[PDB]
């Protein structure tokens, strides 16, 4: 019959994009396994919420039959812009006509939606892919301290830091020159009451002198905030130890010195911080043209970009929707031609998304930016 009849697909990485790719193939009768580094699905995913947009992220969920399950676990949320003094400068609340536009979902809820939709044993846990080798017809996959597997098609979906890209591209991940510190506060109504009342059930964003603060007061009962700034030149080839909360507190309280005490309370009561340099996997010249066997990349492994334009997962789920339709629609003469068609479209929307990310990033970290239009 079709391109993948009597063939199996290996997806590397069980993030939202890989699991979506698995669902869209599996529901067309395709033999697909997902190899995920993580030991069990009972592991907290650290991060904020994700919003699926109409026409991209939501299309993927709709084609999968999971769009209602997403709406049931997602939460529409307004945005408040505030100054460093705790003045609300602007309050965009959720008009009921727009409540389906991009409601926020917890990363563990999205993962659980996608896992429950797959056949038992679709995802193989504790499988860290370390290397690929193409045979005559099949790839051999090598995992850390676990037996090898084979596949006719490999889809790299294992995130922005993937080390298994080289059969697709020699493109290297780059630092953009911004740095992000993320943290969670449990029971924020009790533990950061001032900042919680400032948020007032809305997301909050504030900018003063090249420091940006973002918060969501309701990621499944926890408040999630991030502080972003131009990487201090001091930290060329980090003078802050992120395992030492006292060191991060001391750095942040100096940087936030002229901010209202409701923001400094955030910094003071945070049990642990996570620091990460902003990185991009730049889409430039095309990828390797003549690969030994069929292989491609979707999600952050394809187009990792700064998280400043609300884009990221949406272009990933668009990757999964286009590749899965190309592999299953009957229109292509080979797996290679289905892949080429996916990559050619992804290079267009992906270059646009990356350009918008990089532009927002340049603008937002002028030493004199405020969210004010
Ligand atoms: C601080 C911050 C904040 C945001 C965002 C990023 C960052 C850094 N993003 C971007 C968004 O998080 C991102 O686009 C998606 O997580 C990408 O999904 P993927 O499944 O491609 O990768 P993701 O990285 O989520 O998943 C990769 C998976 O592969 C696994 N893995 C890694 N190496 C492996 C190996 N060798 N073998 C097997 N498994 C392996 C990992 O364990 C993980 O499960 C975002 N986006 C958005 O739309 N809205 C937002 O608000 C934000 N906010
Ligand atoms: C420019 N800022 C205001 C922005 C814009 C958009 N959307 C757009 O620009 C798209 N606008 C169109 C639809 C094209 C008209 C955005 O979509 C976003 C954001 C902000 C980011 C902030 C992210 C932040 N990061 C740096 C880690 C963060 O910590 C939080 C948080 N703790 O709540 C975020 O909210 C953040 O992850 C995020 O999701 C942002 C946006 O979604």
């Amino acid at each position: 019959m079709n391109l993948l009849s009597d063939k199996n697909v290996a997806i590397i990485g069980g993030g939202p994009v890989g699991l979506t790719m698995a669902k869209l193939l599996q529901q067309n009768g395709i033999d697909v396994s997902v190899y995920e580094r993580d030991n069990d699905r009972e592991a907290r995913i650290f991060g904020g919420t994700l919003d699926l947009h109409k026409g991209s992220g939501q299309e993927a969920m709709k084609k999968a039959g999971l769009l209602q399950t997403y709406y049931d676990l997602a939460l529409p949320m307004g945005v408040n812009i505030a100054d460093e003094k705790g003045n609300i400068l602007s309050t965009k609340n959720v008009k009921p006509e727009n409540r389906f536009d991009n409601p926020e979902i917890n990363r563990n809820d999205l993962r659980a939606i996608l896992l429950n939709s797959l056949e038992n044993d679709t995802v193989i846990w504790d499988r860290k892919l370390v290397m690929l080798e193409p045979g005559k017809k099949k790839w051999t996959l090598t995992f850390e301290n676990k037996p090898s597997e084979t596949a006719d098609l490999v889809i790299i979906a294992n995130g922005g830091m993937s080390k298994v890209r080289k059969f697709v591209t020699d493109t290297e991940v780059e630092e953009t020159g911004t740095f992000n510190i993320q943290a969670d506060i449990h029971h924020p109504e009790v533990n950061c009451p001032g900042f919680f009342q400032l948020c007032n059930g809305n997301r909050l964003m504030a900018a003063h002198q090249g420091n940006l603060l973002f918060a969501n007061p309701n990621n499944n009962g926890a408040l999630h905030f991030g502080i972003s700034f131009k990487t201090p030149d001091e930290w060329k080839n980090t003078q802050v130890d992120f395992q030492n909360r006292n060191s991060v507190v001391d750095f942040l309280l100096k940087e936030f010195s002229d901010w209202d005490e409701r923001y400094k309370e955030l910094i003071r009561v945070t049990s642990s911080f996570v620091g990460l340099a902003t990185r991009i996997f730049p889409l430039g010249k095309s990828w390797k043209s003549k690969r030994p066997l069929p292989i491609t990349m979707i999600g952050d492994a394809a187009h990792l970009m700064p998280p400043f334009a609300g884009q990221g997962v949406n272009s990933g789920l668009m990757d999964a929707l286009i590749l899965s339709d190309n592999l299953t629609n009957g229109k292509f003469n080979s797996i290679e031609e289905a892949i080429e068609n996916y990559e050619q479209q992804m290079f267009i929307y992906g270059k646009e998304a990356q350009e918008e990310s990089t532009q927002n990033e340049i603008e937002m970290f002028k030493p004199d930016f405020t969210f004010q239009q």
